[PDB]
């Protein structure tokens, strides 16, 4: 009746702790690192993104796979910001209003007509206006990524390249990273993994990822603008500890980040869901593991950047493989189990938590 498909390379990092919980919480599904030809029982096939079968799993309701098919509004930051921006125009209190950084794509042919490159993007041109934010403006091919606040100094920025490349991304810039001592002033951003299942339940993982800078932060100043310039001087001539080990943050700050994270992820997949553009269609047959990428600011404050499919969850270490481990053994034992017609495996103080379910 039952089947599970393992296509991952034997080389990669999740193949060992995927067959452990495998053979823990589904033993009597045997398990095969081969498609058959027809899928005529119901299977679990999980995959690299282009070894799944997503035209049997939008006709085959016997097939399961480690992806959904509609997902270009979340893992798409020029779209996630559209899917953001459509939603919190009817909801004022949403947390997603404070904890997600906006980006908007702008084409500048020559300063003199920055203007009409603000008003062919009318919502940058309103933010700007508003003046309650910093700002980067990074050229999407790689003059240098420059700090603003005002149109006057985009002005002066465009004026000044002048005495190139024409599309731009003027990215909300966190001047503020949260600094640790313990870190030696390196900044971090969050990386949380989070697994959609079926129609729909969401889950984050607890054990979430602080991914550090390799040099000490530097803010920015008027007489030097700009950072990542060893990336554009590359041209010219051609550390992961988890978060929650970090006591240098109180626990209550700790806690508050968690509760903000929970917050940002249910919010964003009411956003997805419902928004009357392009839309995060759910299938019953699919589920996803996503690394959701937060900034934290000195006020303990997330701020959600971006939405990546696929992660790359390689690490070293034996207790950054005990956190992919328990992962694994959550996202089988919870999301696997049931379309296996298995009830899912409950345990009390789970690091595994339901943020939003829809029934649909």
């Amino acid at each position: 009746p039952a089947q599970i498909v393992l296509t991952i390379p034997e080389t990669e990092y999740i193949y060992g702790p995927l067959n452990r919980s495998f053979r823990k919480h589904l033993p009597n599904v045997p398990v095969s690192r081969s498609l058959p030809v027809t899928i005529d029982k119901l299977t679990f096939h999980y995959g690299d993104y282009e070894q799944l079968d997503m035209d049997q799993l939008m006709s085959n309701q016997l097939y399961h796979a480690n992806s959904y098919i509609y997902r270009k509004a979340i893992i798409r930051k020029h779209y996630l910001s559209h899917t953001i921006h459509s939603y919190v125009v009817k909801n004022r209190e949403s947390i997603l209003n404070r904890a997600f950084l906006e980006s908007f794509n702008i084409d500048v042919d020559y300063a003199e007509f920055l203007d009409d490159a603000l008003d062919e993007n009318w919502e940058l041109r309103q933010e700007l206006e508003s003046k309650e934010k910093w700002w980067i403006l990074k050229p999407s091919m790689s003059q240098g990524i420059r700090i603003f606040k005002t149109i006057e100094q985009l002005q002066a920025i465009f004026d000044s390249f002048e005495e190139q490349l024409r599309h731009f991304i003027v990215q909300e810039y966190l001047h503020n990273p949260l600094l640790l001592s313990e870190a030696h002033g390196r900044k971090f951003h969050i990386r949380c993994y989070v697994t959609c299942s079926g129609d729909l339940q969401v889950f984050v993982y607890d054990r979430m990822l602080a991914l550090f800078a390799p040099n000490k932060f530097v803010p920015p100043t008027e007489e030097y603008d700009v950072l990542d310039i060893e990336q554009l001087a590359c041209h010219l001539t051609n550390s992961v500890i988890e978060f929650d080990a970090l006591k240098d943050i109180p626990s209550h700050r700790r806690e508050e980040i968690r509760t903000q994270i929970h917050e940002a992820v249910s919010e964003l997949f009411k956003a997805a869901v419902n928004v009357d553009r392009l839309n995060f269609r759910p299938l019953k047959n699919s589920l996803e593991t996503f690394g959701f990428d937060f900034l934290v600011d000195s006020d303990y404050q997330v701020k959600l950047l971006e939405v990546n499919a696929f992660p790359d969850f390689k690490q070293t270490g034996d207790d950054l493989k005990n956190l992919i481990d328990e992962l694994f053994d959550d996202v089988v034992s919870i999301c696997v189990r049931p379309m296996f017609n298995l009830p899912p495996l409950h345990h009390q103080h789970s690091k595994f938590v339901e943020v939003l379910k829809l029934k649909s």
